[PDB]
């Protein structure tokens, strides 16, 4: 991993967040200090899902010649909340399809003259 794994654990944030953050600091996706104190502060008070949401998109952001990764990260945190609570803006984003598998239910059969069986 990277040295920045352990700061997160001590800054207030759970392991389950840092486990999904270390990857970013190893992929070549950041320059270790690609963020600023202001982007840290808005990344102390989150819930369990919160940071995971923000870290996800950030791994797939258009970063190739960004000048300020902090602006990007302090952006995405202010949209995902729309699927979390009534505490954000109407911003755009593109997640959570249609579609839903059964996976918990079962079928039936009843051979009789009244039923469209095979």
């Amino acid at each position: 991993g990277s040295e920045n794994f352990q700061t997160l654990l001590d800054a207030g944030l759970p392991q389950k967040v840092a486990e999904k953050l270390d990857e970013i600091y190893v992929a070549g996706l950041v320059a270790h200090s690609d963020l600023d104190e202001r982007a840290i502060e808005a990344l102390k008070e989150f819930n369990e899902d919160g940071a995971l949401a923000v870290l996800q998109q950030f791994k797939d952001s258009d970063l190739s010649h960004v000048q300020n990764k902090s602006a990007f990260l302090c952006g995405v945190m202010k949209t995902y909340r729309q699927r979390e609570k009534q505490g954000t803006k109407v911003a755009d984003s593109s997640k959570g399809p249609d579609e839903a598998k059964i996976k918990a239910l079962l079928e039936r059969t009843g051979y009789t003259l009244d039923v469209t069986t095979g």
